[PDB]
DNA sequence: GGATTACACCCAAGACACCAGGCACGAGACAGAAAAAAACAACGAAAACGGCCACCACCCAAACACACCAAACACAAGA
């Protein structure tokens, strides 16, 4: 939850995410760059 | 190869990403791969020349005998 990860606010109207929050991030990217090659070309160094 | 190295408290000071090559789309060229044909192997049909049996005659093989030579028990010699 948003709780383990909470933002904070930088000067009254900004605010960066947690550590957390960019690695999910990141890693959720990682995921949907994976569902992007078993589904089209992928000369095998790619995928791994 | 990692991992740990006193405890509490105070203050100040700076930053809170910018910028550059990859994905998609964006189009050519030999290579990744596919289609074809012509000189590659064989087989069917004709021609005549090489192969098989005669005919054939002169040259090599066998018999007879010659003289000649190699050879083998033993009467004699010998230590």
């Amino acid at each position: 939850p948003p709780q383990v990860r909470p933002s904070i606010a930088m000067d009254e109207t900004t605010q960066g995410q947690d550590d957390l929050t960019h690695k999910l991030s990141d890693i959720l990217k990682a995921n949907i760059n994976v569902q992007k090659l078993e589904m089209d070309g992928s000369p095998q160094h790619i995928i791994n």
